[PDB]
This record gives C-alpha cells, sequence and structure tokens, in this order.
C-alpha cells in the first residue's frame, strides 16, 4: 500500500500539507474550506491503512485516491466546467488530464494583507488554519512550486509570525520577513517551472544534461559515475515533483539528501554545516551551497575527446554517457560558465561527432572542435556587457522600459500584462549581474535570462498569439535567449488605432503601491508603444513622462476626480499628434 508507505515515510503533518498542495495546485479556482475538507478525509483515510494495509481500499494508487476525492468537488461544471472532463476520464488519463489543465496564471484576487496585529491574532487565534492557508494561497498560485520547498517556507513563515508578534514593534519585524519570502520565492517557482519546462517538452536527457553540467560545477572532485547518480536521482524527484506525485517526491528528495549527507567526503568538500541541518533545512541548504575547489592540476579535453583515436567506439557504444562525460569534464573545469552556454558546447560536439564519424577519416574534422566554441562563447559574452552600460546609465526602472518599448516593438501580438511582467524580470538582471564583475556576469545574467525566457513561453503556450514566440520556445530549449535575440522589428503588424481609456488614469492610482504606479505606468507605455511601433524616438519618454507626471497633479489636486475626467483628455491630443 503506497499510500501507508507515503504516511509513515513523511509522517502526517507533511503528508497533509504535501496533500494539500496536490489538491490546492490540481483544482486551483477550489476554496481553502473545500480542500481542507477533503484534505482530512484522505488523512482519515491513511491512518485506516497504516493500521490495515489489506483494508478495502488501501491498494489502489495515489493517483487514483487523490483523483476521485479531487473530483468530488471538480464534478460540477457550472462552478468548475473544464475540469470535469478530467473526473469521467480514468488513470492514467485523469492525470494527464489535470496537468495539462494547470493555468500558470490564474484569474484569482490578491489577499489584500491586513495589518500586522490581526494577523498576530489570527496566527494565534488558531495558527493551524493560519499556516495552511500561506500553503493553500502559493500553491493555488504556483501550480508547479516545487512543494518540498514549498514546506521549507512554510516553516520559515511560521518562525516569522512568531518571533514578530512578540517583538516590541510587530510590523518592521515581520514585513521586512515577508517580503524576503515572497521575492525568496518567486524566484523559487520560476526556476522550477523550468525544470518541469525541460523534463515535459525536451524529456529527460536534457534535464539530465543541465543538472550533470550544474552538480559537476558545484562538486568537481566528485567522480562522473558519482554525479551521474545524482542526476539520475534528481531527475526522479524533478520528474515525480513535475507529474503530481509530490508525496512521493518528497520522500526520495529526502532519500538524496540523506545519501549526499552520508558521503559528503565523496562528494564535496563544502557540505559540513549543510548536513548538519534539520529536515527541511538540509535540503534548501545542500541545494544552494558554494561551488566546490577544483582537484589540483587537471589534463586538457583534448586527450579523451581529440586527441585520443577511440572517439567513435566510446561514442558508438553509448554516445549519452560520454557526452555526459564530456558535460562532467568540461564543466568541473568551467564553474564560470553559463550551463545554458555549456549545453551549447555539448551539442556542437554531438553533432560534429557524426559528421565526422560519418566520414571515412574521423580525425581531420574533429580536431578543430575547440575553435567552433569560440562564437558561440563571444556571442553571450557581447551581449551582457552591451546592456550593462545601458543599464547603469539609466537605473532598474528606466531600463525596464528601453526592454519594454523593444520587446514590444519586437512581438507586438503579445498581451500587455505578458509583456508588461517578463519586460519587467527580463530588467531586473541589470541589478544582480552588472553587479558582479566580468568574471561572473555573462554567466549570471545568461542563466537568468533562461528562466524569465521560460516564464514568457509557458504564458504565451496558454493563448497563443504570436508565430515568432512559439518558435523560439519550441525550436531548442537552450537556443533561446540568442533566438529571441535575432528577432528584428516585425513588419506584419497591424496595429489598434486608439483605445482612449488605456491612457486615462484614476483616483484608485493615488491608494497604491510603487510597484503597483509603476506596472500601471508600463502598461500604458506598452499600449501606447502598440499603436505606433515604427517610427518612434526616444518621443515615447515625454507622452510617458506626462501621463506619470500629471498623475502628481491629480493626486495632490484634492478633487472627487474632476481633473481625471478632463485633464486627461488634454494629454489624448497630446499622444497622437506628438
Ligand atoms: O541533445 C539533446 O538536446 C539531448 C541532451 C542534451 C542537451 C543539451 C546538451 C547536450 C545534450 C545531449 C543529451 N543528453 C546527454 O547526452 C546526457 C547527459 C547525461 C548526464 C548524465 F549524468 C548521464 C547521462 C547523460 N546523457
Ligand atoms: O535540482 C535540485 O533541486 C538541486 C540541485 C543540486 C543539488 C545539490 C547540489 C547542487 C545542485 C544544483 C541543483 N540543480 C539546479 O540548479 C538545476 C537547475 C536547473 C535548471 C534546469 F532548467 C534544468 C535542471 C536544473 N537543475
Amino acid at each position: 500500500s503506497e499510500v501507508a508507505h507515503r504516511f509513515k515515510d513523511l509522517g502526517e503533518e507533511n503528508f497533509k500539507a504535501l496533500v494539500l498542495i496536490a489538491f490546492a495546485q490540481y483544482l486551483q479556482q477550489c476554496p481553502f474550506e473545500d480542500h481542507v475538507k477533503l484534505v482530512n478525509e484522505v488523512t482519515e483515510f491513511a491512518k485506516t491503512c497504516v493500521a490495515d494495509e489489506s483494508a478495502e481500499n488501501c491498494d489502489k494508487s495515489l493517483h487514483t485516491l487523490f483523483g476521485d476525492k479531487l473530483c468530488t468537488v471538480a464534478t460540477l461544471r457550472e462552478t468548475y466546467g473544464e475540469m470535469a472532463d478530467c473526473c469521467a476520464k480514468q488513470e492514467p488519463e485523469r492525470n494527464e488530464c489535470f496537468l495539462q489543465h494547470k493555468d500558470d496564471n490564474p484569474n484569482l484576487p490578491r489577499l489584500v494583507r491586513p495589518e500586522v496585529d490581526v494577523m498576530c491574532t489570527a496566527f494565534h487565534d488558531n495558527e493551524e488554519t493560519f499556516l495552511k492557508k500561506y500553503l493553500y494561497e502559493i500553491a493555488r498560485r504556483h501550480p508547479y512550486f516545487y512543494a518540498p520547498e514549498l514546506l521549507f517556507f512554510a516553516k520559515r513563515y511560521k518562525a516569522a509570525f512568531t518571533e514578530c508578534c512578540q517583538a516590541a514593534d510587530k510590523a518592521a519585524c515581520l514585513l521586512p520577513k515577508l517580503d524576503e519570502l515572497r521575492d525568496e520565492g518567486k524566484a523559487s517557482s520560476a526556476k522550477q517551472r523550468l525544470k518541469c519546462a525541460s523534463l515535459q517538452k525536451f524529456g529527460e536527457r536534457a534535464f539530465k544534461a543541465w543538472a550533470v553540467a550544474r552538480l559537476s560545477q558545484r562538486f568537481p572532485k566528485a567522480e562522473f559515475a558519482e554525479v551521474s547518480k545524482l542526476v539520475t536521482d534528481l531527475t526522479k524527484v524533478h520528474t515525480e515533483c513535475c507529474h503530481g506525485d509530490l508525496l512521493e517526491c518528497a520522500d526520495d528528495r529526502a532519500d538524496l539528501a540523506k545519501y549526499i549527507c552520508e558521503n559528503q567526503d565523496s562528494i564535496s568538500s563544502k557540505l559540513k554545516e549543510c548536513c548538519e541541518k534539520p529536515l527541511l533545512e538540509k535540503s534548501h541548504c545542500i541545494a544552494e551551497v558554494e561551488n566546490d575547489e577544483m582537484p589540483a592540476d587537471l589534463p586538457s579535453l583534448a586527450a579523451d575527446f581529440v586527441e585520443s583515436k577511440d572517439v567513435c567506439k566510446n561514442y558508438a557504444e553509448a554516445k549519452d554517457v560520454f557526452l555526459g562525460m564530456f558535460l562532467y569534464e568540461y564543466a568541473r573545469r568551467h564553474p564560470d560558465y553559463s550551463v545554458v552556454l555549456l549545453l551549447r558546447l555539448a551539442k556542437t560536439y554531438e553533432t560534429t561527432l557524426e559528421k565526422c564519424c560519418a566520414a571515412a577519416d574521423p580525425h581531420e574534422c574533429y580536431a578543430k572542435v575547440f575553435d567552433e566554441f569560440k562564437p558561440l562563447v563571444e556571442e553571450p559574452q557581447n551581449l551582457i556587457k552591451q546592456n550593462c552600460e545601458l543599464f547603469e546609465q539609466l537605473g532598474e526602472y528606466k531600463f525596464q522600459n528601453a526592454l519594454l518599448v523593444r520587446y514590444t516593438k519586437k512581438v507586438p501580438q503579445v498581451s500587455t500584462p505578458t509583456l508588461v511582467e517578463v519586460s519587467r524580470n527580463l530588467g531586473k538582471v541589470g541589478s544582480k549581474c552588472c553587479k558582479h564583475p566580468e568574471a561572473k556576469r555573462m554567466p549570471c545574467a545568461e542563466d537568468y535570462l533562461s528562466v524569465v525566457l521560460n516564464q514568457l513561453c509557458v504564458l504565451h503556450e496558454k493563448t497563443p498569439v504570436s508565430d515568432r514566440v512559439t518558435k523560439c520556445c519550441t525550436e531548442s530549449l537552450v537556443n533561446r535567449r540568442p533566438c529571441f535575440s535575432a528577432l528584428e522589428v516585425d513588419e506584419t503588424y497591424v496595429p489598434k488605432e486608439f483605445n482612449a481609456e488605456t491612457f486615462t488614469f484614476h483616483a484608485d492610482i493615488c491608494t497604491l503601491s510603487e510597484k503597483e504606479r509603476q506596472i500601471k505606468k508600463q502598461t500604458a507605455l506598452v499600449e501606447l508603444v502598440k499603436h505606433k511601433p515604427k517610427a518612434t524616438k526616444e518621443q515615447l519618454k515625454a507622452v510617458m513622462d506626462d501621463f506619470a507626471a500629471f498623475v502628481e497633479k491629480c493626486c495632490k489636486a484634492d478633487d472627487k476626480e474632476t481633473c481625471f475626467a478632463e485633464e486627461g483628455k488634454k494629454l489624448v491630443a497630446a499622444s497622437q499628434a506628438a
């Protein structure tokens, strides 16, 4: 009985929280109350199985059990409508369906967060509910969020509230802690979506390719066979989490943590304080530990991968393991390299070994391999140092408008919200990456944009509108940022003439955050660019200066939306002629 095998392995709390995530993530419009109802039933059931694994229903699959339970609520199609299809389906099709129906951008209201004392009061008046609601709200909104990490977050969310409510000033303590979690959570969700993306479209071999490069960057001193082992184990974990098997995800991640911790010596010099931490922390720690030192004096790549006379033999026995070896050997020698690049280098190799083995003479052509890299390597190098001067001039905000305009004109089919969000995240590279020296710049950007461009691809995959976006996304997972960095301004676009409510703001806007304010400013900007893509210089500064500065006028105008209904009409004439 797997349900009992999971229960006993993780325990009731995590079992209960991993379940609630499972559901939250599967029927996303469903109310908190309902899920918790469902979760305790499943809980009720598990205990029996633990108590008697022979009992009536304890042999079914976890999907089966969770699927029947879920569909108790989903069945209504006046409330839901589209998930009730998955209900009439049986396994394994029912699970395929729920996963297909996972909505990366769900039309959901934001929890206007109440004052600090009420949260504190709620936290004490009943925390068990309070904390359940944190898993629920994040899961709902992040249907691919790495669940076993989402628990690690929860514990930390619990800790903040217990510290900060008892503190003299409850707000100055709590608010910074919360916002730190939020950010740390948005990066996590994003990073995790890339893994599910990779796994479910480009197959595991591609995920495998990514981890081996990554783990070997981190664990250079480890053997190759020791890295493949870890890679395989990781893959089964992410496969399982990205397939909705969250319970065995948590278990298998836990096994690996223990495994790593028991062979510390054979894997890394740098895991001492990581592997002394408790359950949940232990895995977050290990995952994000620092790069180990490089084994004294290493040989050249060439000898094995070039100068040797038995490439094709080692290739043709098993090209995957060989290419895995190259991916190992190349990466352990270069922690200063981006992982997308390396994957781009290794692929040149794969293709070139099929070009050269297929000849009568193997050697002559593949001796020239390590020139073919120089241009692939220099392409990312040039783009990053080009944008960074262009950033420190403008600042994170101004520099996001430079992106907005560009990507807007580049791909005007896309929805303004998508454009606004992706370009807002794309320019955040300039903050975290240009800050470094070159020794860590180019890589930093190139890898971050890998995450931010996936966001674009999965948001566009929802409702396709463009021809070119759907290309860069589906053509080759690692060739993405250079693919979007080869799309010129389009000449096909038929622009929508005028939309008067887009550029006329309101008095609700004088009661919201600077971030939200910025996001409004920028939405209007995108949609103005959407009016004239062709001849349009900096001048988009001025009229955006106006739609932003005139806000200052009307906020500090002490009226009942009089000036908004006329002094905004002054500017629609300003944005057409000029
Ligand atoms: O060629 C592909 O697109 C599939 C995968 C890919 C992805 C990027 C760069 C190279 C390659 C080659 C290809 N994967 C592998 O060759 C491969 C990696 C790998 C890692 C291991 F720990 C054990 C065996 C392995 N085989
Ligand atoms: O995969 C994990 O959850 C943790 C992995 C781990 C564990 C111990 C030491 C180092 C590391 C690195 C850490 N994996 C990654 O960073 C990683 C990123 C990433 C992005 C992809 F698009 C596809 C596969 C990927 N793996």
